C-alpha cells in the first residue's frame, strides 16, 4: 500500500495473509471456513493467518490454518487476468471474534464515486522497496468505467474496476495482492493488477466481486 496509513491491530478483522513460509498475497474470510483471493495467488501449500496485525510477531489474536482445497475461477486468464478471483477452504473453521470477523458479499455492484478501503501488507514504496510489518490501509474512490479503459486501452474487462486516483501517490502494490476492497460494508473487489504503483494515470486494478457471487454461493455450497 503506497501512501496510505497504519490501520491499527485487528481494525479490518476480516483480511487474512496467505503463507507459504512468508507473507505471499492477502485475502478476505467470506464464512468461517472460506477465503476469497486473487487467482494469480494460487499455490500449493497454503497457510491461512487470522487476526494479523504485525506478520512477523506472534501477537496473541492469530489464528493460522491449513486450506484443505482451493478453487481457482474456471476461466481464469493469467495472460490478461480476466477473471482473477480464487477460493480457499480452511482445514478447520476458523473462530469468529471480535478481530477475526467475515465480509460479507455485495447484493449489487458499487458505482464510480463510491468510498472504498483497501487493505494490505505490500510494498509502500513508489519506485523502491519497503515492506511494512503492520497491516497498510487506504481509503480510495472507484474511479469511472471509462477513466480506467483510457488508462488501459484494450485490457479491460467487465469484471474489472479502477480504484485509487489519477493524480497518483496513493494506491495498491505488490504484496497487497488478493487483499480487499470495501464498500458500504461489502466485499467489491479483490487486488488484482496494475501498471507500477502510484503512478499517475495508472490507477489499481480490481476484480470486480458483484460479478461473482452466484458463482462463489454456488461453489461453496458444493464443497
Ligand atoms: N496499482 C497496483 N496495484 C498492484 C497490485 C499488484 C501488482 C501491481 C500493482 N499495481
Ligand atoms: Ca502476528
Amino acid at each position: 500500500i503506497v501512501g496510505g496509513y497504519t490501520c491499527g491491530a485487528n481494525t479490518v478483522p476480516y483480511q487474512v495473509s496467505l503463507n507459504s513460509g512468508y507473507h505471499f498475497c492477502g485475502g478476505s474470510l467470506i464464512n468461517s471456513q472460506w477465503v476469497v483471493s486473487a487467482a494469480h495467488c494460487y499455490k500449493s501449500g497454503i497457510q491461512v493467518r487470522l487476526g494479523e496485525d504485525n506478520i512477523n510477531v506472534v501477537e496473541g489474536n492469530e489464528q493460522f490454518i491449513s486450506a484443505s482445497k482451493s478453487i481457482v475461477h474456471p476461466s481464469y486468464n493469467s495472460n490478461t487476468l480476466n477473471n482473477d478471483i480464487m477460493l480457499i477452504k480452511l482445514k478447520s473453521a476458523a473462530s469468529l471474534n471480535s478481530r477475526v470477523a467475515s465480509i460479507s458479499l455485495p447484493t449489487s455492484c458499487a458505482s464510480a464515486g463510491t468510498q472504498c478501503l483497501i487493505s494490505g501488507w505490500g510494498n509502500t514504496k513508489s519506485s523502491g522497496t519497503s515492506y511494512p510489518d503492520v497491516l497498510k490501509c487506504l481509503k480510495a474512490p472507484i474511479l469511472s468505467d471509462s477513466s480506467c479503459k483510457s488508462a488501459y486501452p484494450g485490457q479491460i474487462t467487465s469484471n474489472m474496476f479502477c480504484a485509487g486516483y489519477l493524480e497518483g501517490g496513493k494506491d495498491s502494490c505488490q504484496g497487497d495482492s488478493g487483499g480487499p476492497v470495501v464498500c458500504s460494508g461489502k466485499l467489491q473487489g479483490i487486488v488484482s493488477w496494475g501498471s507500477g504503483c502510484a503512478q499517475k494515470n495508472k490507477p489499481g486494478v480490481y476484480t470486480k466481486v458483484c460479478n461473482y457471487v452466484s458463482w462463489i454461493k454456488q461453489t461453496i455450497a458444493s464443497n
